[PDB]
């Protein structure tokens, strides 16, 4: 059985930022550090980084005065930021820049009093911390997730809109939803595409890639991650078997039993030690020596604050 690994695949620039914010606080600090959520989606890393010291939580009042809190990468709300700034705590932002950048223009229609649509998903913290940066009543801040919510959606002044979204989407359903807010809204404006960000964009193109010579895909990443559930759909869209999977222990033989080739991909923010956890199991299961397909050279690096060097 041929095995294929997507490239790329695997850490972003975000997420290897956001951990090593982490880590180098607990090396600086000592254990506790309260993380405001699970810095990454995957239970690999926050059961470790748990296991260090880090202790995650949701809401500012699970924290004590006096300790050091780390917001995650996916960010926080303003009321989040200033319910932190105004107890007695440490504060360190872990929040990706991709995701920061959305923030900063959802806050200047908030403080023009103008509205903004966001596409992402309901719930997810991404879209808690985005939604939460727009504050004034006279404007208005709503939230689409398909072309069926555009074709509901009314607002009070739409000579004066504009659209964002969240960083980690299906590229293609995204430009659904951008198509009908366009025809919906003639005068809304945008970033020339979205706010997909780099990392989710290649994911996503090299699981098309692995997905055209593969009949079965899977995609290292935890339940909980956007980013990874959008490259097991896309598989699945073109028709292959595609399973989203922690580590190698979830594999079930019948899924590659007989299988020809089997690709294996891994999201933003899965450590490679799964993908090569992965190979040797499907290698037991008959697989040969994992051929790398050919991919988008990514060179982007995102550094820590200076203050945990
Ligand atoms: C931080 C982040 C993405 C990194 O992957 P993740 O932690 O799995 O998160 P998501 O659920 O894909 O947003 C949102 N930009
Ligand atoms: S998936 Fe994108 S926006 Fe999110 S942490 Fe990674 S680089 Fe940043």
């Amino acid at each position: 059985m041929q095995i294929l690994l997507a490239n790329p695949r695997g850490f972003c620039a975000g997420v290897d930022r956001a951990i090593s914010i982490v880590e180098n606080a607990l090396a600086i600090y000592g254990a506790p550090i309260y993380v405001r959520h699970e810095v990454v989606h995957n239970r690999y890393v926050v059961d470790s980084l748990r296991e260090r010291g880090a202790i995650f939580i949701e809401q500012i009042s699970e924290v004590p005065d006096g300790a050091i809190l780390i917001f995650s990468a996916h960010g926080v709300s303003q009321a989040v930021r200033n319910e932190a700034k105004s107890r007695d705590l440490t504060v360190f932002d872990a929040t990706c820049p991709l995701v920061t950048k959305v923030h900063m223009e959802v806050a200047r229609a908030s403080r023009r009093g103008e509205e903004s649509i966001l596409i992402g998903h309901a719930g997810h913290p991404e879209v808690e911390g985005t939604m939460g940066q727009y504050s004034n009543p006279e404007g208005g801040m709503y939230l689409v997730e398909s072309p069926d919510d555009v074709w509901k959606l009314t607002v009070k002044n739409e000579e004066k809109l504009s659209f964002m979204t969240q960083t980690t989407l299906s590229v293609d359903d995204t430009s659904d939803v951008i198509d009908a807010l366009r025809k919906r809204f003639p005068k809304i404006v945008g970033p020339r595409k979205d706010d997909i960000c780099y990392a989710t964009t290649n994911r996503q193109e090299a699981v098309r890639a692995l997905a055209e010579q593969a009949e079965v895909v899977l995609v290292v990443g935890s339940k909980n991650s956007s980013n990874s559930n959008r490259l097991a759909e896309l598989a699945q869209r073109m028709g292959k078997r595609a399973f989203l999977i922690d580590d190698a222990k979830d594999i079930q033989e019948e899924w590659v039993k007989e299988v020809k080739c089997v690709g294996v991909t891994a999201g933003a923010s899965a450590p490679d030690i799964l993908v090569q956890n992965v190979v040797a199991r499907l290698q037991q299961l008959g697989g040969g020596e994992a051929i790398p397909l050919e991919g988008r050279e990514e060179n982007i690096v995102f550094e820590v604050p200076k203050e945990l060097r």
